[PDB]
């Protein structure tokens, strides 16, 4: 599923993203237009042989099973296919764990890259929230 700007906004709130761990909404749709474009079925290849899933782009070393990512864990305990789905609950609950972690959203590189410090909030602008 291509989510629009303020459908994901609406749903990242709903799962309760809005001011998680203290980053407000336009920072979780910001991550999510540079990370997947809002495309809950993107996945990349990464270097090390993990891949990145879903609208968050959560990577298998750490995060979720694919069965090809040798010696890594399943922190959120899901098969990293769930973070596919249309319904992006297990890419939210598995995104509040990761951004619990110690770094925050900066565990997102495009977050850091292309949102950290810029005004974030113009990604919720315009929607009925
Ligand atoms: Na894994």
């Amino acid at each position: 599923k291509v989510f629009g700007r303020c459908e994901l906004a609406a749903a990242m709130k709903r799962h309760g993203l809005d001011n998680y761990r203290g980053y407000s909404l336009g920072n979780w749709v910001c991550a999510a237009k540079f990370e997947s474009n809002f495309n809950t079925q993107a996945t990349n290849r990464n270097t090390d042989g993990s891949t990145d899933y879903g609208i968050l782009q959560i990577n298998s070393r750490w995060w979720c099973n694919d069965g090809r990512t040798p010696g890594s864990r399943n922190l959120c305990n899901i098969p990293c296919s769930a973070l596919l789905s249309s319904d992006i609950t297990a890419s939210v609950n598995c995104a509040k764990k990761i951004v619990s972690d110690g770094n925050g959203m900066n565990a997102w590189v495009a977050w850091r890259n292309r949102c950290k410090g810029t005004d974030v909030q113009a990604w919720i602008r315009g929607c009925r929230l």
